[PDB]
């Protein structure tokens, strides 16, 4: 038979049968539930740590344990990936994957409106999750073998690949679009990122399977590990608890908000790369091959630490990468149309926000804009909530609706053009002026709903502006003309550039 199909009882009446008869040693087995699946997985030292104190009797389990048809490489599974070929994963990696919390990334775009401008771009977070997982496993594996002096385990390799995994476990419908503009504007005394979204989600995921036995089974510590997961996609003497400033360097590698060198960015460069159809000049294979830690020192007193690192003559790598950075950036994410589209998904959903109920844990109701309090309501919570809307015989919708219907017959808000602040920017507070600024300013009745204004902000490593699209809602020749000249003036008034 297969191991998989083997309770824990069954495994002991293999070790039984295989001479361990002691019954301390199958208490053991019984004790932790370690089902066949486990067997492969098994050390000396987990031997050790689960308690048999016998030296040569821990060598002669795992031999019987090797000995069996199944191994290791025998129970990881493979994912076709077009950006990455062949991926192996571990198991319990396969266990987080396949859960109502991760498979509901399947149904987020990547680009969220991105689909509507570039149509190659149907990409879900799901894959890009995925991918980033098994970027996460190649870069620690590298440092590890490369420099063993590091005592970078097996634990902490998987601990770095599930944090790859759920980095993006807590983004909401249309991704970027429903942490920065609809719940900013529909709870705008809450601050709420979709990393907060994911460490929750991720202790939502665990929980809700009972994951946390399965993870000690495979060599894991559920309560020191499970902050360090968390602490990598979230961030913070020494801040973090999950592991040791000795392994700083760890936390470098899944997200690295410093410098902007990490695993996620390089998966979805390159995916989205891949789907825009956008030839991608970065390597990141020759990267990690030029990978090592190294140590670094500041002075404010002399701070010492271990950085990530790569040979000085390998910039011009990060010299094509940060082109493709920007390249995606003006290209494709701050898209006026794409952010158009966002606008008024979000415009919908502000509309429709009252009206939806989404029940979460013991059935309490939400709504979109709160379901994010309740993990098991923002489970539900997809970009299908689109398409619900849209289809809905509530009549309360029927302004939700029609904005989705325009959406579909691309009937969208007019763009009148981008301009750009000679000196100093717009306070975040502001914002909510700007469309009253723009319909009061003169050269017929134009509102200030009927304006968006668009603001965007267009944003080290170790070796070894402003731009405000103005959007009219009206759609009529006269009142398009008016407004244009109003942005115009708009502009002009607040000594800003002349209108695209
Ligand atoms: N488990 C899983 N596999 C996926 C998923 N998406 C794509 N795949 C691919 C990867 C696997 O290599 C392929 C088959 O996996 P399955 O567990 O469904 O069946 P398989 O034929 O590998 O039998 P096995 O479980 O290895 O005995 O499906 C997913 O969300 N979960
Ligand atoms: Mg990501």
């Amino acid at each position: 038979t297969d191991l998989r199909t083997w309770e824990p009882e069954d495994v002991c009446s293999f070790l039984e049968n295989r001479g361990f008869r002691e019954k301390k040693v199958l208490d053991i087995f019984r004790d932790n539930k370690i089902a066949g699946s486990f067997l492969p997985f098994l050390d000396e030292d987990r031997l050790e740590d689960l308690g048999v104190s016998s030296l040569e009797e821990r060598k002669k389990m795992i031999e019987c344990i090797q000995q069996l048809s199944q191994s290791r490489i025998d129970l990881m599974k493979v994912f076709n990936d077009p950006i990455h070929g062949h991926i192996e994963f571990h198991p319990l990696l396969i266990r987080i994957i396949d859960t109502p919390q991760f498979q509901r990334l399947r149904y987020i775009k990547q680009l969220g409106g991105g689909y509507y401008v570039f149509p190659g771009a149907s990409h879900n977070r799901f894959e890009h999750s995925l991918g980033v997982g098994y970027l996460a496993g190649c870069l620690v594996r590298a440092l590890a073998e490369k420099q063993p002096e590091l005592q970078i385990s097996e634990r902490d390799i998987l601990c770095v690949q599930i944090a790859g995994l759920c980095h993006d476990l807590g983004h909401g419908p249309f991704s970027h679009m429903f942490d920065g503009r609809f719940i900013p504007r529909a709870r705008p005394e809450k601050k709420w990122k979709h990393e907060q979204g994911s460490i929750e989600m991720f202790e939502h995921l665990v929980n809700s399977n009972e994951l946390k036995l399965v993870m000690k089974n495979y060599g894991l510590v559920p309560e020191e590990d499970i902050t360090f997961i968390k602490e990598q996609i979230m961030g913070p003497l020494w801040p973090y608890k999950g592991r040791p400033a000795t392994k700083s360097f760890l936390y470098e590698i899944v997200s690295n908000k410093r410098n902007g060198i990490d695993v996620d960015k390089w998966d979805y460069f390159a995916r989205d790369c891949h789907h825009l159809g956008i030839q991608n000049n970065f390597d990141y294979k020759r990267f990690i091959k030029f990978a090592r830690i190294c140590e670094v020192e500041y002075k404010v007193y002399i701070r010492k630490v271990k950085h990530i690192c790569s040979r000085e003559k390998e910039v011009g790598n990060l010299y094509d990468m940060f082109h493709t950075r920007n390249c995606l950036h003006r290209r494709a994410y701050q898209h006026k149309i794409s952010n158009l589209i966002d606008i008024m998904i979000t415009d919908a959903f502000l509309k429709a926000d009252p009206y939806v109920e989404i029940t979460g844990t013991a059935g309490k109701k939400f709504r979109i804009s709160t379901a994010i309090d309740d993990m098991e309501a923002f489970t539900k919570l997809t970009d299908n909530i689109f398409l619900e809307v849209l289809h809905s015989t509530d009549p309360q919708l029927s302004e939700a609706q029609s904005i989705l219907r325009n959406i579909e017959c691309r009937n969208l808000y007019k763009y009148l053009g981008e301009t750009q602040p000679k000196r100093e920017k717009i306070r975040k507070e502001e914002y909510e002026r700007l469309p009253q600024e723009v319909a009061k300013a003169k050269p017929v009745e134009l509102k200030a709903e009927d304006f968006i204004v668009d603001v965007i902000n267009v944003d080290r490593v170790h070796f070894y502006e402003q731009l405000i699209r103005v959007y009219c809602k009206k759609k009529d020749g006269k009142s398009l003309d008016a407004a244009g000249k109003h942005f115009v003036q708009w502009c002009a008034l607040r000594d800003f550039t002349k209108p695209q």
